[PDB]
């Protein structure tokens, strides 16, 4: 029948300095893109676009099952100057962009 | 055009003790089925399963894009000590079990 298994867990992260290029943003303001680079797959994250107003402009869930590019949708935004804020249980990513 | 956006990352996780139990396993000698939960989302990680002699008798990518319980099937297995382990650049996760 079902038994457990005991497992001991090695948190090698909390021993290993990150790249400081793990994850790479890009902006294409012609587009209105947003382009996320992981050199590595990723757990899940959360994207949040805020502008200037504190609004909320965009928010979407990412799975970076592979290393590579994913690409999130900014057409529907205004212009101006927006906050990005990416965040899961292991990180917390902040930057600014203008479209 | 395309323009890098200057990100700062804060690992939270490398300041942060982790939860024992953000991952239980089970077996099921009887279905030979190897079961993971996870008590969130996580990245991809390798599963691999040695025999007495060391061969690796299983190995799989697991995608843990969503909370919740991911089945492995192993009905090639013999009966048998086998040991597990769990990894990716994060945390590597050792335990052993019978079938």
């Amino acid at each position: 029948g079902k038994q457990h298994v005991k497992t001991k867990s090695d948190w090698v992260i909390q021993r290993t300095p990150v790249d400081p290029e793990w994850l790479k943003v890009y902006v294409d303001d012609e587009s209105k893109r947003l382009c996320l680079n992981f050199k590595d797959s990723f757990a899940p994250i959360t994207v949040e676009v805020k502008d200037i107003e504190k609004q909320i402009v965009f928010q979407s869930i990412i799975f970076p099952v592979a290393a590579g590019e994913y690409t999130l949708y900014l057409g529907d935004l205004s212009l101006g100057q927006y906050e990005l804020y990416m965040y899961n249980a292991s990180v917390k990513v902040v930057g600014n962009f203008t479209l």
